[PDB]
């Protein structure tokens, strides 16, 4: 199986123990680890933080005992918008010089691949993206055209219906994309005024969802009915949780909130919390599992927020093998207990460990 784990390049930023550096990632946790992400600059693609280049480096190196461990630079993000992407995609002089640009910088910088993470390309954007990802492919066959290991090429995909059928022409790109990663977590925002888990493996309570399709099943179920080759779809476990603040004396799944959860003391970012946060948040709070969607949430004080923890990412990875998924992506390694330090034992990265022995198992 493949296991895909994202690096993010502002977690060298967080405070204390929140300090990320590639160094700290476990050389041999997976098999794949995409540093993201990287700009596009004057249509070339380029550097983002001012230290990239010496990470890029300490990323790379982890390879040296390591030689079967690959490496990929993502493209675009969430905050990078899809307007710049658009704009670039469209045009057909912005797209060559793009395209061009990327496998010069890879060899340069010692990346095996590059990682698409378009954010999303507008109804607009469908056709475009497939032309992308066609052209992008053929430039790295034709760079590897003499004897080298071909760059490899992946998107990172939005697991949500209404996205996937205005930005995805599935059947096309899958032909040109060695894996797609299928974003299955961020499913319940906020602003629906009630608790509900970011991550549900499955639909669980008819009455108690929104819709059919705001859960892992049908997302995959979905990409595999659209045309991914099972073997190309990777499924997306997130290591962080999604919080809320509770608005009344109800603690359960739709219990009415007032808003997201308290920022974590690292990530400091509301509605958000890294495991390892999580991980302090449980001490003195009360754990529930979520019968239908195979899932936990805890709840303290004003405070709820669903995660998942050894025991949900083991079932996923149990589900993704029943489907025959090509693996999994783990989004992201900094947000996991890296440090081995905020949870139970002094095991570093519990959450992706958990995942590599189970994807691994019987
Ligand atoms: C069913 C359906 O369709 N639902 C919709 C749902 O999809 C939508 O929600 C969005 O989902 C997507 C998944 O499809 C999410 O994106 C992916 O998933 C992860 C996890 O969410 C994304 O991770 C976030 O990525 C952004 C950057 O792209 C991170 O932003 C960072 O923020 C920090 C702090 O705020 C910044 O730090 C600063 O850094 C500077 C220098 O770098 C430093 O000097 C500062 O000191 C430092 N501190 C501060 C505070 O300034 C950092 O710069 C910035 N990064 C960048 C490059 O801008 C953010 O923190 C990540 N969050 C988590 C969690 O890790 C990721 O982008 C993407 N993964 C991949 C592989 O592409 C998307 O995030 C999510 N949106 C939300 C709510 O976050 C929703 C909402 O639209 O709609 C539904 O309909
Ligand atoms: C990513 O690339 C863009 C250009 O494509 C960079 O440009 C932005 O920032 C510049 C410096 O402050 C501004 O002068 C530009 O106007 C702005 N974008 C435009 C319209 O060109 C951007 O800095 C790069 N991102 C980072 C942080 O490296």
């Amino acid at each position: 199986y493949k296991l895909v784990c994202y690096y993010t390049s502002w977690s060298q930023y967080r405070e204390g123990d929140g300090s990320c550096f590639p160094d700290a990632l476990d050389r041999f946790l997976c098999t794949h680890i995409i540093y993201s992400f990287a700009n596009i600059s004057n249509d070339h693609i380029d550097t983002w933080e001012w230290n990239d280049v010496t990470l890029y480096g300490m990323l790379n190196t982890l390879k040296n005992r390591n030689p079967n461990l690959k490496t990929l630079l993502s493209v675009g993000g969430w905050n990078f918008g899809s307007q710049r992407f658009s704009k670039i995609a469209s045009n057909t002089q912005s797209r060559r010089t793009f395209i061009k640009s990327v496998p010069p910088f890879l060899r340069t910088h010692g990346f095996d691949g590059l990682d698409l993470a378009w954010l999303y390309p507008g109804r607009r954007d469908k056709q475009h993206f497939t032309t992308l990802i066609k052209e992008m492919k053929a430039e790295f066959i034709k760079e590897a055209q003499p004897g080298k290991k071909q760059l490899l090429l992946s998107a990172a995909l939005s697991a949500g219906k209404v996205t996937i059928d205005s930005s995805y022409d599935i059947a096309k790109i899958s032909q040109h994309l060695d894996f797609i990663s299928i974003m299955t977590y961020d499913f319940h925002g906020a602003w629906r005024g009630t608790t509900g888990h970011h991550s549900p493996l499955f639909r669980g309570q008819e009455d108690a969802s929104p819709d059919r399709f705001s859960n892992t099943d049908y997302a995959v179920g979905y990409m595999l009915r659209l045309g991914a080759p099972a073997s190309k779809l990777v499924m997306g476990i997130p290591t962080f949780g999604r919080s809320f603040t509770l608005a009344s004396s109800e603690t359960g799944v739709g219990a009415p909130i007032s808003g997201p959860g308290i920022p974590g003391r690292f990530t400091k970012e509301a509605g958000t919390l890294a495991y390892y946060e999580i991980c302090d948040f449980l001490r003195g709070a009360t754990v529930h599992r979520i019968l239908g969607q195979q899932v936990p949430y805890a709840t303290k004080g004003n405070q709820w927020v669903g995660y998942d923890d050894q025991e949900s990412v083991k079932s996923k990875v149990q589900y993704l093998k029943d489907r025959q998924l090509a693996g999994a992506m783990v989004w992201a390694l900094d947000l996991d207990d890296f440090q081995g330090s905020f949870c139970g034992q002094d095991l570093r990265f519990p959450l992706t460990n958990a995942i590599k022995d189970a994807l691994a198992a019987t």
